[PDB]
C-alpha cells in the first residue's frame, strides 16, 4: 500500500543534491559531482536561470561562449559521465536568492506596466513581480522555453541523457503570500468576472447566495478592503476559489508548451511555507494548489523543508506537513523537493548535528525521497546574488568543493538508506486515528495569514466567534497534531473533499476540528460515517452554516443535537480533568437527551457529550483547546483511550518520541530526542525491557528481522 | 566604578528564588525554604496577593484562619528561621497567572464603571483592567496597603525580620503594551489635557508645533485610530510622553503611601518585553519608565529575562537589554527581578542544560543579581489560576518540593558565584565603542509594536521612509548590537537625553543609528562631540526634522553636508566590500566636497563619505544595513577598525563568543558556545574544548 519511487521495478529511495553550476567555477563541476555521487546520492538538481542564459534580448548562451559557467551543455554531459541523473528547473521564476528571482534585467526594464502584479489602486506591488497570465510575460516566457526546452528534450533519460525530472516555475504564489498583497491586474480581474458569471449564471442567483442587491454582473467589483458584512466574506471566498483556478491555468499553459517539445519526463512543483523554522502556514500554501492537484495527476508536488533547528519547538512541523501532502496527493510518494542542507542566511545557523537528526526524523515521518538544498555552496558571478556574494553556508561542500562537517552526516544517513531502502520504503505505521483536512478553512491567504499586511477577516463582525485560521493553526496544527505526535499516537490525515466513506472505515477514530461553518457535502459525509459504524470526535463546534455562512444544520439534525451558545469562564472540566483552559468564553451547551454528559462549565452546564447513533459513536466538545497546558495532553490521551487505542511501545521517558515502521519482513524503531538532555530510558513492545541512552537533539534506529 | 549589591560592607551577589507560599501546601513551606537555602541562595521572593488575603470586603486573613496557605505571618517567620532574606510584592497588580491579575473578585464586581480603563467610545476594555489613577481604585488599594504594609513594616531587617526589598505593583503599563490600547477614561484624558496645556501654554504654540487649526484647547481631542497626517503623529508623540508622566504619577502615589508606614527598605519595579525567546521589544518597555527613572533614584528596576532556549538565535538579546538598562539606570546594579527558571508554558520547554549556560552568559554580560522565577512550581488553590491547575514546569523544585533536573544546575552556578563574587562584581569590560540610545524612536507602544497586530504608524503616508521601530529592532538591536557581540567587540550604550559631553570622550567611536528626525538638543550634542575631537559613525540618514517632523538641520549644516535622496538597487559597495545588501531603495547621495567617498550605489553615486570636522571625524552612510549577510559583519569590522579598536583576545574559532571582565587585580575570561557543535580552539592576548550550548570560565591574575 505504500507509495515510493521505483527504479527497474524495485523500490528506489530518491537521493538528490542541489549543485548550482552557474555559481561554481566550471573547472570544479566534475569534483562537485564526484563528491555528491560518493555520498550514495543518485541524482543532482539545478535551476537553469533565464537571466543567466538570455544575456540580452534574443542573445542566448548555453555553451559558455560569453562566460564559462553558461556552459549548461557541458554540465549535462558531466552529470551523465559521473552516473548522476539530473533534475532541471528552468523557471521562468527560480527565486533561488538570484537577482530579480531569475528573470532577466532586460525583461523587467522592457515590460509595460500591465505585465506586473498591481494593488487595487493600480500601483506595482514589486518591480520583479509579474502577473502570471500577463500576455507580455507569457510571450517572453515562451521565447525562453523555445531555446532551453529543446536542450532538455535532447538530454532526457528516454534519449539516454541524464534528465529524469523537470520543475515547472518555482513555488507558485510565494509572492502573493510574502506580501499578502493580492494581484488586482486587469487580466486577472477580467478572468475573475468570467469565473463568477460561469459559477452563478444570473445576477439573481449570485444575489440569493451573497444577500447582495446588484442589478447586473457589471456592478460586481473584485473584493478589496476589510470584510464587514457576510456578503463581503462570500465575495472573498469565491475570490480564493478563483485564485486556485488561476494558478491551475498558469501551470496548465506551461505544461502544454513543455509537452510540445517531446518532453515526456516527470514534471514537478515545490511547496513553500516554512518561515523562522516552523511550517504552521504551509497548509494554507498547499491549499492554493488544490485545483492543480485535481487536474494534473502527472505533476508531482514535493515539500520545501526549512526547519533551521531541530527541537520540541518545531518537531511537529515536518510530520504534519508530510501527512497533509499525502492527504492532497495520495497517489504519489511524499518527497522533499528542497531538503535543508546548510543555511540560506549567514545569521541563521544550520548545525550538522541538528540536520542529521532532521534527516532521520524525516524517514520516521514517512519521507520517500529528497533533494539536499544546498548540497554545494555557490558564489554568485557578475553581481547576481539577491542578498550578497555567497549562496548558502554550512553546506556539504563549499563552493571550491572542500568537504564541510555536513558531508559526513549526509554520507551516514545515505548509507543507512541504501542498506535498508528495499524494506524501509515498503514500511507503514499502524494509524488507528484519522484527522480530517477541511480545505475551505485554509482558503484565507487574501484575508488572514501570518504574512498578510492588513487583517481583513474579523469573524466577530459576522456574528461568528471561531476564526478558521485560529482553528487550523492553534487547535489543529500546533494543538491536536502536535499533541498526538508528542503522545506517540500515529495519525493519518484525509482530505474531506469527495472523500470515499470506505477509506474512513479502517480507522478506530475520526477527529474533526470544526468551525461554525461546513458545506452540506461534508456535513452529509460525517453523518453517514457515524450512522454506518464510525467513531467521531468533533470539537469545538457543531457547525450550523455552509461555506457562504447560510443556514445548514444537516449534521446537527442527523446527530439529534440541541444546543445554546453561552458565555462562561475559559476553564471547563472534561472526563474528570479539572481546570482545562479553553480558548473561548462562548461554549456550546448541549441538552443531555440520550447521551452521557462528560464536560462541564464553571456553572456545571453541559459542554460535552457522548452518544451512540446507529452503529457508531459521537463525542462532541463545545469548547476549543490546542496544546498550551498539561491538561490538554491529558484530555487528548483520554479521548484516544475512549476506543482503547494503544501506543506500539511502553517507553519509560514520556518526552522520547518514537515511530514504529513495519512490513511483513522488517520492523524499524526510530527514537527521537528533541530535547537538550542526555536521556537514559527503557522500552518494550506493548504486546527484559531494553535500555537506551540518547544524546541531546539525537536519534537511534533499531532494526528487527520479523 | 561598578554598581553591585552589598552585604556586611562587602560586594554581595543577590541570589533569590521565587517561591509562592499561596500556591504550596503549608506543611511543605519549610522544606521548600530549606532546599532553596541549600543551593546557596540568600533570598526568597513572593507576591502577597490582594485577592488571596482580603477574602471579602474589609475581611482580612494573614494568619490562615480561613485557608492554611493564607498564613503569610507563618511564611515570613519561616523565612527568618531558615536564614533567608525576603522580597515581598503586594501589588495591587501581581499578574502571576493569578485570576483577575491579583485584584479581588469582590472589588471588580463593586467598582463603578468610571473606575475601569475605557476605549474611545467609553466601553470597559476588560473586566479586570482598572484605571491606575481612578479615585475608587486608589481608595481600595490604600485600604489594602493599610492592612498589609504594617505587617511588612514590622518584618523589615531593621527589626531583625527577613524583609529587605519590596516591589511596587507589577509591570506598570503592561496591559497597554499587550493590547496596543490606551486608557481613554475621562479622568486620564483630563490629565492628558493638563499635560498639553502645561507643555505648550497657549493653543497658538500647540498649533505652530502640530500644524493644527484649533481656536482653543477645548477643540483638542486625545489621538486615536491610524496616523494619516503629520499633525496626528505629533499628537500621538505627546500622548506617549503623557503616559510616561502618568505612570510616574501612579508609582509616586504608591511610594509615598508605603513610606508613611516607616517602610525604609529598597523599593523595586520589573521590566517585561521578552517574546518567543528574544527581547528586541524590551527597550520599548524600558522607554515607558523614562519619567519614573528620572524622578526616583531610589526605585531599582530589574529585568524579566525569558530566553526559553540558549543559542545563536537569541544570544544577543540579554546583553543588549542589560546594556540599555545600565544606560538608563547608571547608579544601580543591573539585576534580573525575574530570571527564567523552568517555563510558564508546558509546550515551551526549559532545559536545565540551556538555562545553566544562560546563567553563566548573564554573568559574562554584567548581571549583578537575580531572582530565579520560578525556583518552586506552584498549584493554584481553589481554581484561582488564570490558566490550568499548575503554575510553571521544569522548575528547580516541583510544587511538592521534589528536586528536578534544574536544582543541581542552580546549585553549581551559585557555588561558582559565591566563590568569585568579591572579585567578579568589581569587574567591568573595556568598551572603546559607545552606541547611542535615542528614546523618542522607542515611544511607539500605542502605534507600532511586535504585539500591535494592526499598525497605526505608516511613515510613507508622512513623506518619510525610515520607520523608527524597523530602525531600532533590525538596524540597531538585531543588527549593530548583534554584530558587535558576534565579533567580540565590547560596547556601552549611552542615553542621549541630557547626555554629558565629558562622558562621551572616554570612547574611540560613537555609533548613532538615525532616522530622518532627531531633536535639536541631540543634533547639537552630536555636533559638539565631533567638533571637540570625537569620531562619529552615523547611518542610515542625516536627520533633517525634529521630533514633531518640523525642519531641523543643525547637524547637517554644522557638518557642511548636502545630499539628495534617490532610488537605486538595494546592494551598495562600501570600503571595497561588494554586494552589501541595504534595506531601502531610497539612499542619501552626498556632495563630496572636502570629503572622501567610501560607499557607492550600483551606478557609482556616492552614498557614504568620511570627513574631518574641527578636531573630530565623521563617517556617514546613507543606507541601512543590519546583520543578515557575512558582508554586514565584514562592514561592521571595517568601521570598528577605522579607529584602530582591537578585540582583547585572538580566538582561533570566530564562532566562539568571549567576554573579558577585569579590575586592577583580577581577569575573568568567559567563553560561550551558542552552537550545536563541540568546538576546540585556542586563545592568546592554551587549547580548549567546549560542548554544544555550553561555557568555560578562565581566571587570570594580572
Ligand atoms: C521566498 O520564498 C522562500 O522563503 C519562504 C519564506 O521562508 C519559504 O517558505 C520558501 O520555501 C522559500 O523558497
Ligand atoms: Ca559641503
Amino acid at each position: 500500500s505504500e507509495k515510493y519511487f521505483v527504479k527497474n521495478g524495485q523500490p528506489h529511495f530518491l537521493i538528490s543534491g542541489e549543485v548550482h553550476y552557474f555559481r561554481i567555477n566550471p573547472k570544479l563541476w566534475r569534483n562537485h559531482l564526484q563528491l555528491l555521487k560518493q555520498t550514495g546520492a543518485d541524482t543532482v538538481s539545478t535551476y537553469i536561470p533565464w537571466d543567466w542564459h538570455e544575456i540580452e534580448e534574443d542573445d542566448f548562451d548555453f555553451e559558455g561562449k560569453t562566460h564559462p559557467a553558461r556552459n549548461l551543455i557541458r554540465f549535462i554531459k558531466l552529470c551523465k559521465e559521473e552516473n548522476l541523473d539530473l533534475i532541471v528547473k528552468p523557471g521562468p521564476y527560480i527565486l533561488a536568492e538570484y537577482e530579480n528571482q531569475g528573470l532577466p534585467s532586460w525583461l523587467l526594464k522592457k515590460l509595460s506596466k500591465n505585465a506586473f502584479a498591481l494593488d487595487e489602486n493600480g500601483n506595482v506591488i514589486s518591480p520583479d513581480l509579474v502577473s502570471y497570465l500577463s500576455d507580455e510575460f507569457l510571450e517572453y516566457t515562451f521565447k525562453w522555453y523555445d531555446k532551453v526546452m529543446p536542450i532538455i528534450s535532447k538530454h532526457q533519460k528516454e534519449h539516454y541523457g541524464p534528465i529524469t525530472m523537470m520543475q515547472l516555475c518555482n513555488e507558485i504564489g510565494v509572492f502573493q503570500w510574502l506580501s499578502g498583497k493580492s494581484d488586482y491586474n486587469p487580466k486577472v480581474i477580467n478572468l475573475y468576472k468570467e469565473f463568477i458569471i460561469q459559477r452563478y449564471k444570473t445576477i439573481e442567483k449570485l444575489n440569493s447566495v451573497y444577500s447582495t442587491n446588484y442589478n447586473s454582473f457589471d456592478d460586481l467589483k473584485a473584493p478589496s478592503g476589510k470584510i464587514k458584512l457576510r456578503s463581503d466574506y462570500c465575495a472573498y471566498f469565491d475570490f480564493h476559489l478563483f485564485f486556485r483556478e488561476y494558478y491551475n491555468k498558469y501551470i496548465s499553459i506551461l505544461k502544454n508548451k513543455i509537452r510540445s517539445f517531446g518532453i515526456n519526463i516527470k514534471l514537478t512543483h515545490n511547496i513553500p511555507g516554512w518561515i523562522y523554522g516552523n511550517a504552521s502556514e504551509l497548509p494554507m500554501l498547499i491549499s492554493t494548489y488544490s485545483e492543480i492537484m485535481k487536474n494534473h495527476p502527472d505533476i508531482i508536488f514535493g515539500l520545501d523543508h526549512i526547519p533551521e533547528f531541530v527541537s520540541f519547538r518545531n518537531a511537529h512541523s515536518d510530520l504534519a506537513c508530510n501527512k497533509i501532502l499525502e492527504a492532497m496527493q495520495p497517489e504519489a510518494p511524499v518527497w522533499a523537493a528542497e531538503f535543508q542542507a546548510g543555511t540560506r542566511e549567514h545569521h541563521v545557523k544550520a548545525y550538522a548535528k541538528d540536520l542529521e537528526t532532521f534527516y532521520i526524523a524525516s524517514l520516521a515521518h514517512g519521507i520517500k525521497g529528497f533533494n539536499y538544498y544546498m548540497f554545494s555552496q555557490g558564489i554568485n558571478p557578475e553581481g547576481k546574488g539577491f542578498y550578497g556574494k555567497t549562496f548558502y553556508f554550512q553546506t556539504a561542500l563549499d563552493a571550491a568543493s572542500n568537504k564541510l562537517a555536513l558531508y559526513d552526516s549526509i554520507k551516514k544517513v545515505n548509507r543507512f538508506i541504501r542498506k535498508e531502502q528495499k524494506d524501509l520504503l515498503r514500511t507503514n505505521v499502524n494509524s488507528e486515528i484519522c484527522v480530517g483536512f477541511y480545505k475551505p478553512y485554509f482558503f484565507t491567504e487574501l484575508i488572514s495569514s501570518q504574512l498578510l499586511k492588513e487583517k481583513k477577516l474579523n469573524v466577530e463582525e459576522l456574528g461568528l466567534y471561531i476564526d478558521p485560521r485560529f482553528l487550523r493553526e492553534e487547535i489543529l496544527f500546533n494543538g491536536l497534531l502536535r499533541g498526538l505526535q508528542t503522545l506517540n499516537y500515529n495519525y493519518d490525515v484525509v482530505d474531506l473533499e469527495n472523500c470515499d466513506l470506505k477509506s474512513l472505515t479502517a480507522y478506530k477514530q475520526l477527529w474533526i476540528t470544526s468551525a461554525e461553518f461546513m458545506d452540506a457535502e461534508t456535513q452529509n459525509l460525517l453523518s453517514e460515517f457515524v450512522l454506518n459504524g464510525g467513531n467521531l470526535i468533533l470539537y469545538p463546534a457543531v457547525p450550523t452554516l455552509d461555506n457562504y455562512l447560510n443556514r445548514c444544520e444537516i449534521l446537527k439534525n442527523n446527530f439529534g443535537i440541541e444546543f445554546i451558545t453561552k458565555d462562561s469562564s475559559h476553564k471547563v472540566s472534561a472526563f474528570g480533568i479539572e481546570d482545562v483552559f479553553t480558548a473561548f468564553s462562548k461554549k456550546q451547551i448541549y441538552n443531555d437527551t440520550n447521551s452521557k454528559p462528560i464536560a462541564f462549565t464553571q456553572e456545571n452546564e453541559i459542554c460535552g457529550i457522548r452518544k451512540k447513533i446507529g452503529k457508531g459513536e459521537l463525542t462532541i466538545l463545545g469548547f476549543a483547546f490546542g496544546y498550551t497546558s498539561d491538561e490538554h495532553l491529558e484530555l487528548i490521551d483520554k479521548l484516544v483511550k475512549l476506543n482503547k487505542i494503544k501506543r506500539e511501545l511502553f517507553v519509560s521517558d514520556k518526552d522520547i518520541q518514537f515511530v514504529v515502521r513495519e512490513n511483513n519482513k522488517s520492523r524499524y524503531i526510530f527514537f527521537l530526542n528533541y530535547h537538550n538532555e542526555r536521556k537514559t530510558f527503557n522500552y518494550r513492545k506493548s504486546s527484559k525491557s531494553e535500555e537506551i541512552s540518547i544524546a541531546p537533539f539525537s536519534y537511534k534506529v533499531i532494526k528487527e528481522n520479523k
